[PDB]
């Protein structure tokens, strides 16, 4: 689920960054590797911020709200990295938001691909499962990507770990497709990022 709005797309795919204070050297290196991981497979580029007006700030802060999708413009935008959301794959997910990706399970067509088990959602967190409105999103021809780094796990915001909130609707290669990986960018994440930033083939 890529943003459909041209203004949230970072010009030339160049995203300047600041790493804020209070992080360990170790944590700082993981941020660098996460940005690099985006660069290895796409034409998106992360540059140390010199005098750019719009840029991202890795901010030492409790995990949660909110990661702006794409380029907000007219100033810095913060990425909240705390104790429990500082691992490489989580950072790659957050940088997914930064480059212009919503959560995959909120695609306007998601109901053809997953069931949402409402009764299992933590009360007050159901808004996290609302479909994006169709004007806000573009698929760019990409199929629903169960493997996306932007896809929720089976039990995200569940009342308990053994209760599913998201259940894929069909089998892929004889098997119910696994969801919620935070290891690397999927084939789909790369293909969709390349399309959104018009990366040379
Ligand atoms: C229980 C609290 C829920 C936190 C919201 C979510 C956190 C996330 O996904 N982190 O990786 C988020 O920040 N979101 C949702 C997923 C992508 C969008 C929606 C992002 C969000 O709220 N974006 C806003 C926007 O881009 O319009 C926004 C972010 C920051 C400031 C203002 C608006
Ligand atoms: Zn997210
Ligand atoms: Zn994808």
């Amino acid at each position: 689920a890529a943003t459909s709005r041209p203004e949230r797309v970072w010009p030339d795919g160049v995203i300047p960054f600041v790493i804020g204070g209070n992080f360990t050297g170790s944590q700082r290196a993981v941020f660098r590797q996460a940005m690099r991981h985006w660069e290895k497979h796409t034409c998106v580029t992360f540059l140390e911020r010199t005098d750019e007006d719009s840029y991202i700030v890795f901010t030492y802060r409790p995990c949660g709200c909110c990661s702006y999708v794409g380029r907000r413009g007219g100033g810095p935008q913060a990425i909240s990295i705390g104790k429990n959301c500082d691992k490489f794959g989580i950072v790659v997910h957050e940088l997914g938001h930064v480059v212009g990706f919503w959560h995959e399970h909120t695609r306007p067509d998601r109901d053809r691909h997953v069931s949402i088990v409402r009764e299992n959602i933590q009360p007050g967190q159901e808004y996290n499962f609302l479909k994006m409105e169709p004007q806000e999103v573009e698929s760019l021809g990409e199929t629903y990507d169960f493997d996306s780094i932007m896809h929720y796990a089976r039990n995200t915001f569940s009342r308990g770990i053994f209760l599913d909130t998201i259940v894929p609707k069909y089998e892929v290669n004889g098997v119910k497709p696994p969801i919620g990986q935070r290891t690397r960018l999927s084939k789909g994440d790369i293909a969709q990022a390349r399309k959104l930033y018009k990366c040379p083939a």
